[PDB]
């Protein structure tokens, strides 16, 4: 990640990128009948095992200490599966694709009490992606910064051993900022399009950050899940044995 | 701002710069009797009239309609005051310095129920600005962005005139792009060293976000204040008349 160039990681992220899922419901059964939130749910949590894996893939991730990786996921779990709905959502105008047998409008968001604020968010968010033309290539290296950005300043103490992660991390940073630049410039934009466009799309993480703040105060508050505190699963999901070698 | 140089907005946005406030209490008196919260948000609330002085000194800010101004002020305010503490506790490590006459540390914070959680990540802040050596002229940058982007995309509906402020605001953010390429290139950073720096401000927008947020969340559970709308408090403040001209 740090002798690795802009071309490795760009296909290191592409080859890490997770698989698209589908929406758990029997399709030739009627749909007032589903829990639209039972149904969301349970589309999320099928997907933070693969978001585990994903990371694991993301360069440098793995480098970090077991403690530090399960802070950086529980900080940015649900931005990093917002931003993953707007990629998807993006060539659908006024819908969120959460699955492929899964495409919602915000009417469909009005169903459940506070969550259309949050559907228009989210609608806003991936119409601005296709207002920017975001490249796949762009989204992973937005993916990633979020990942390692999100929970980088909530590190508590600050142990020689903090201090050396808190510095590949920004290490790592510093190398996908080269690799959006490095993609920018291969497109053909000028130096000055170039700082431009990146200041444009760091600028919308600060939007996600916001989407992610307000959906955890809204699920707060729901039957959702909160068994286990998600510290204790995340530890289980990333301290893996490597006896399946 | 949209013809302005780099070195126009830069001077411009230092000449704009709000006063800095003093906490309001005998300072001839024992403190156990003062109401922490009481003093923090009458601090707050005084430093928002300056505020609103500020944002019409932000080039391009009152060529939007009023509306709009209102939206962004609303939408960015805390984010707008939490930058500014951690501007100015920067050189006093392990200390906020809210006002001149009144620098607290982090105990002093769990004075207020739950307060101490968002001292802990305000002072985080404030010794990343420190780590990173930020200037005066970035700092005034990076807050007009702030106020320009940080409610560009939850304007409700999409009027022309809806599309046309969009446009202008992105236009604005782009000139303070181009401002802080400018400053970073004079003071003798390379390329590389210019585009990293951009990021690693931007991202550091991402946790003032989540600052604000969080202390939103937190404030809204208290006496604090609730009385009139902040939408009408703001439009009342941002539309003048010029008879005092
Ligand atoms: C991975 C964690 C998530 N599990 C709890 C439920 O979490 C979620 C439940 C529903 C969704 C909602 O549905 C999805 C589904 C997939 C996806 O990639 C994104 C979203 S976003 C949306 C949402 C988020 C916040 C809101 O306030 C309203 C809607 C997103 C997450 C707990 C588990 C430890
Ligand atoms: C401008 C709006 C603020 N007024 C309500 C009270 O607001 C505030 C009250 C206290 C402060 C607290 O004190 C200050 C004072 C000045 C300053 O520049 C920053 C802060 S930050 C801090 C804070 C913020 C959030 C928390 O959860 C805990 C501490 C910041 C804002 C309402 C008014 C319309």
């Amino acid at each position: 990640a740090l002798s690795l160039t802009a071309d490795q990681m760009v296909s290191a992220l592409l080859d890490a990128e997770p698989p698209i899922l589908y929406s758990e419901y029997d399709p030739t059964r009627p749909f007032s009948e589903a829990s639209m939130m039972g149904l969301l749910t349970n589309l999320a949590d099928r997907e933070l095992v693969h978001m585990i894996n994903w990371a694991k893939r993301v360069p440098g991730f793995v480098d970090l200490t077991l403690h530090d990786q399960v802070h950086l996921l529980e900080c940015a779990w649900l931005e990093i599966l917002m931003i993953g709905l707007v990629w998807r959502s993006m060539e659908h105008p006024g819908k969120l694709l959460f699955a492929p047998n899964l495409l919602l409008d915000r009417n469909q968001g009005k169903c459940v009490e506070g969550m259309v604020e949050i559907f228009d968010m989210l609608l806003a968010t991936s119409s601005r992606f296709r207002m920017m033309n975001l490249q796949g290539e762009e989204f992973v290296c937005l993916k990633s910064i979020i990942l390692l950005n999100s929970g980088v300043y909530t590190f508590l103490s600050s142990t020689l051993k903090s201090l050396e992660e808190k510095d590949h991390i920004h290490r790592v940073l510093d190398k996908i900022t080269d690799t959006l630049i490095h993609l920018m410039a291969k497109a053909g934009l000028t130096l000055q399009q170039q700082h431009q466009r990146l200041a444009q799309l760091l600028l919308i993480l600060s939007h996600i950050r916001h989407m992610s703040n307000k959906g955890m105060e809204h699920l707060y508050s729901m039957k959702c899940k909160n068994v286990v505190p998600l510290y204790d699963l995340l530890l289980e999901m990333l301290d893996a044995h490597r006896l399946h070698a």
